[PDB]
């Protein structure tokens, strides 16, 4: 019997995919759901590989249903969704994550886990940061759920974009100008950076 | 010319050809739980070609839970946890195995109706040993620590241990051969048509 656990490398070829984790950031309404949701469609349907998205409805009432929004609580939730996203991305899935992270802190504390070695390796997981960018303006005219109008009424406190900062990422994987673009075309710009590095299984 | 709805159980479960669950494993310390849940990935990956993955000591307790310490509002949020992310592993039809003591009847209830609250499979595996056969492995010393005290509430010596009452599988992990053990769950599995048809 094996006393020592699965290699990544073992894995990576029994799984036939990689692992790796693809972090989506930007404002309210910017589309960050809407290109999760495609891309995990396209992977798992179109490329045949595992990948799972991680946002919102399966964290906020589950793993993270004790979180609130005070700055200890948000670091928390950022810490949280992150080690997650590590731990998909170690079985050799895709992750793909849809929060707002508005601080640039947000992000480089779960870019941060990924790039280090995990125990057995000399490196870490492929993060991939995809800035969904928008100009407040186009996020205020979507606005599906009201959000930002709300926002401007302090109905909601402290919104990113209208009473608190969203930290633009300078130098992001992939950013994704995503206005003024069809989602396919946008999921695509997406995939196609995936096979520039080769994350992805032929086709 | 995109869907607006995620992907659904259904067909996740067509287009990744298995179906996801989670396998608990509980037990005494050293009876032999990341032996099996090292073994039972090797085969379930290999051998029956799925994707699996081992939520043990390792992965969790110097990441996720790196903050929990011993309080028990500590080692229930301990599992609570844990039975979230596996309940996400297999949603998203991955088999998860996890592998922590997990030593309160509630706590493994709490993580099996997080899972059956149309819901995901729960199985719950015994890895059981009698205490005395624990502490004669003992592979990393915590019993003789136990004994004297240098470690408090210890599973099974200075702490309960509530067995499971009726887990889906009951192994008797001592005396047998890993091997054996292993088989023992995924025979279990396979009666349940849990598990894609075996490569001929
Ligand atoms: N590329 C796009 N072109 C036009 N509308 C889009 C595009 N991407 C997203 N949207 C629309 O913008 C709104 C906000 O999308 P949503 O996914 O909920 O954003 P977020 O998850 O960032 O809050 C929705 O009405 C969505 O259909
Ligand atoms: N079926 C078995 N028979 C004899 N020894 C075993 C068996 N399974 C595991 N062990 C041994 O018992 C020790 C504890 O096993 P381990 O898997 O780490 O336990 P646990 O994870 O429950 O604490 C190890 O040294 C291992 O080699
Ligand atoms: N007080 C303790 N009780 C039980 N295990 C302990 C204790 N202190 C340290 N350990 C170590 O931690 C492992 C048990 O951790 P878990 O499996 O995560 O327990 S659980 O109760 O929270 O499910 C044991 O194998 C042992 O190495």
């Amino acid at each position: 019997f094996h006393a020592s656990a699965l290699t990544r490398s073992e894995r990576t070829e029994l799984r036939n995919q990689r692992g790796l984790t693809i972090w989506l950031t930007g404002l309210s309404a910017s589309g960050k759901s809407t290109l999760a949701v495609e891309l995990e469609h396209q992977l798992v349907r179109d490329r045949r590989v595992h990948a799972y998205r991680l946002d919102g409805d399966n964290i906020r009432f589950g793993l993270n249903k004790d979180l609130g929004f005070s700055e200890a609580d948000r670091n928390e939730n950022i810490r949280r969704i992150a080690e997650v996203a590590k731990l998909f991305a170690d079985s050799n899935s895709i992750a793909i994550t849809s929060f707002i992270s508005p601080y640039r802190k947000d992000r480089d504390t779960a870019r941060q886990l990924h790039e280090v070695a995990t125990p057995g390796e000399e490196t870490g997981l492929p993060f991939v940061e995809v800035y969904v960018d928008v100009p407040v303006e186009v996020a205020e005219q979507r606005d599906p759920k009201g959000l930002y109008k709300k926002a401007r009424e302090g109905v909601i406190k402290e919104f990113t974009g209208i009473s608190a900062p969203y930290e633009a990422p300078a130098n992001p994987e992939v950013h994704v100008k995503n206005y003024e673009l069809p989602v396919q075309d946008a999921v695509k710009q997406i995939i196609d950076y995936l096979d520039t590095k080769g994350y992805l299984p032929a086709k």
